[PDB]
């Protein structure tokens, strides 16, 4: 399985980080700061694919301080790709 992510980047973002937990089925989970760099995709489109997953939450980081969705907030719920400009679609918008 696995879920593949892809992310648009906020202008004012450093790379995007893919920080994720409650994955299941259970995976290695990485902290916060060990969170994975997105791998370029396409302009301000980045991704990243979680191996073994059916589903996960999930937050967007980048280096700094900035996340989405805000300190604290449950991560994003998937099940299936993938694409988040501020909204969530199955297909590039
Ligand atoms: O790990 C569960 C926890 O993850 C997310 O928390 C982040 C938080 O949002 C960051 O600002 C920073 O404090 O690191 C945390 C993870 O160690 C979710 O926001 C949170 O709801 C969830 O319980």
């Amino acid at each position: 399985s696995g879920l593949t992510i892809y992310f648009k980047k906020p202008d004012s973002w450093g790379t995007p980080h893919l920080y994720y937990y409650d994955t299941n089925p259970k995976v290695d989970e990485p902290t916060w700061s060990e969170a994975p760099e997105m791998e370029h995709y396409e302009g301000d489109w980045y991704t990243h694919t979680i191996e073994g997953v059916e589903s996960v939450r999930l937050l967007f980081k980048d280096r700094g301080t900035n996340q989405w969705p805000g300190p604290g907030e449950p991560g994003f719920f998937r099940d299936q790709d993938g694409w988040f400009d501020g909204e969530w679609h199955v297909d590039r918008p």
